[PDB]
């Protein structure tokens, strides 16, 4: 593996895909419980118009069996050969389906990095500063990029707190800081957009991904080009988080806004 | 004429079109210099998918000749018979093509109200409280609804000032307060949306229309359903203000956003 990054241009290039330039990139989540479910999903996804494939490993039943994880990743790579693969174990507390100890989670991500089968890994900021920082370094030594993430499924923190978290992710070495928050009011949606603008304009030297979840926050998933979110999640069959619209509708809006 | 308005439901119903309910309504602007132009545009516009037809009277060369204005309004009504017609003389300082004295402007709108050919008129807030309140009263006596408008083509005032102007329009009797501002930064676009939300949630007992102009503010023309702007302007072939996108693309996005 080998990816490129330009601090000056605020871009990260994985498999020829230039993140942080032009229209926002579409990410879709693959969720399969077993290895054949993963194969079936990968086959169905092959035709969808997305840019990055996220494997939601927390949906995989045999996540604690090293060989099963490798077989699943290999199966995805054999079916989806030309697009960046992002390895994401999303913890239950942050919107996921299972929970691992810190040691298991870190070991899991290290094994994914070692496999050479994934282009990117997701690391949750709140896992711990030292553990996260060591794992970012480890990923980079193997030419694997890192999307560092944080989520709040109940509320939207103040704009300044959102900005400080995104800056913290940069500090720890994240290639692409990412934050997802839940609006309780319309103003909360604007708060997330305000933080996106402030971060991207005054502190960022790389791409960032932000979103206000739920139907109320969907505009944050569409207006990335103007406000500064480099990527956005769409749904193929079903949503991996509240607020995502179909990949087809997402592409339609991104194209209309790019022109 | 006769239009309905429900303060409790925050709607205004003109020609069976319920403004303030469901997806935002699309307004397009007809901009002809002469009768030929006005007629040609009306015929072409008949093919477009829009809800309200705005006649930008400030683009009309014979705007000071009563009979010409009447002939043009009649021509538009003959062609577009199923959509509300909004009569708008936009002054040069607020983005228009001509300028009239206060007297000429008030007389122009009273004559438009008298004609029975237009469903709505646009009245600029900065025309003065006395003249504006009197003219709103006049339109209502004739069953003509009023969109009261304000524009700032150089900057975006603070949200608090934006809200103050929208509340003032409401106080003056405007059926639909409307404001258009120009962003100098990305934050300015969000400031306009902040004001929209605050007005619609805390003070409005009727629909409002808001927009942040330019390509930078285009999101304010698309997300009216979630933030609280009841209508949005699209372009048929030429934009009547910076930031408008094609009517076809506008409807496409509004529909996607309205989807359950
Ligand atoms: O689109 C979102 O809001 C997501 O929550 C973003 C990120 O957390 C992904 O890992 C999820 O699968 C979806
Ligand atoms: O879409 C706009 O920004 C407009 O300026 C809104 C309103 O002022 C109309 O009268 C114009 O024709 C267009």
């Amino acid at each position: 593996n080998l990816y490129f990054q330009s601090n000056a241009m605020k871009t990260v290039t994985v498999r020829d895909l230039v993140v942080g330039e032009g229209a926002p990139k579409i990410i879709v989540s693959l969720m399969g419980k077993t290895i054949t479910d993963v194969k079936s999903e990968a086959l169905a996804y092959r035709e969808a118009d997305f840019d990055i494939l996220e494997w939601r490993v927390d949906h995989f039943a045999n996540v604690t069996t090293a060989e099963s994880v490798l077989e699943a990743a290999g199966a995805i790579r054999e079916i989806i050969t030309d697009k960046p693969l992002l390895f994401t174990f999303r913890s239950a507390k942050e919107g996921g389906e299972q929970a691992l100890t810190t040691g298991q989670y870190i070991d899991l991500n290290r094994a994914a990095v070692d496999s050479g089968l994934v282009d990117m890994i997701d690391l949750e900021l709140f896992t711990g500063d030292d553990e996260v920082k060591a794992t970012v370094g480890y990923a980079h030594q193997h030419n694997v990029a890192v999307i560092m993430s944080n989520h709040d499924f109940h509320k939207t923190p103040a704009a300044e707190e959102i900005v400080q978290r995104l800056r913290k992710m940069q500090e720890l070495g994240a290639d692409i800081p990412m934050i997802a928050v839940m609006p309780q009011t319309k103003a909360d949606v604007l708060t997330l957009l305000t933080a996106t603008v402030e971060m991207q304009e005054r502190y960022a030297d790389r791409p960032i991904i932000t979103m206000s979840m739920s139907k109320t926050g969907v505009i944050s998933r569409l207006a990335g080009e103007v406000f500064g979110s480099a990527a956005t999640f769409g749904a193929v069959k079903k949503a991996s988080a509240p607020g995502q619209i179909s990949v087809a509708d997402l592409r339609t809006v991104l194209t209309i806004l790019h022109q």
